[PDB]
């Protein structure tokens, strides 16, 4: 199971780790992807998870979009976890860099409540432009299921832990 995590709350855990390396090690039931509405896994966590699947995540995602159309910002879909996990929960947090409503971050985290345990990144953090400290706060105040957060950046991980209220 999950190792080396710092416990933040009853159900939220955090580790300075590469979520791809973490997923290949734990092979969790659910890995969360920091998805966009089109499931175009170009960069950030999505590009990294997709590259670890040898593009199989993108091929599967393009078929999902062809059938269903785009996701909503704040929405999600469950697809295969490929070689990383049993499932991948593709969750769309608001992209502040595209002017999306930061209030949708709580809706985005609510998707985690449908899964007993998840390996996840901080939604809307990184290239999505939101403040990761705010993302962690919304995560702890929204998610009730067991969430193991992987924060790639060591300096950000230290800032998140040291400032966690
Ligand atoms: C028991 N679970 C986990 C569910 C069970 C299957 O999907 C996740 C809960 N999750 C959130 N809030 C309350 C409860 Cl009781």
């Amino acid at each position: 199971s999950f190792s080396g995590y710092l416990k933040l709350t009853d159900n939220v855990y955090i580790k300075n780790a590469d979520i791809v390396e973490e997923a290949k090690k734990v092979k969790p039931t659910v890995v969360v992807n920091a998805a966009n509405v089109y499931l175009k896994h170009g960069g950030g966590v999505a590009g990294a998870l997709n590259k670890a699947t040898n593009n199989a995540m993108q091929v599967e995602s393009d078929d999902y979009i062809a059938t269903n159309g785009p996701l909503k910002v704040g929405g999600s879909c469950v697809l295969s976890g490929h070689n990383l996990a049993k499932h991948c929960l593709h969750v769309v947090g608001p992209n502040v860099n595209k002017g999306e409503d930061i209030q949708l971050l709580k809706s985005a985290y609510e998707n985690f409540n449908q899964h007993e345990v998840l390996l996840a990144p901080l939604l809307s953090a990184g290239i999505f432009g939101a403040d990761p400290i705010h993302s962690l706060r919304v995560c702890v105040d929204t998610v009730r299921t067991n969430v193991y957060l992987a924060v790639f950046d060591k300096n950000l991980y230290d800032k998140l832990v040291s400032s966690f209220l």
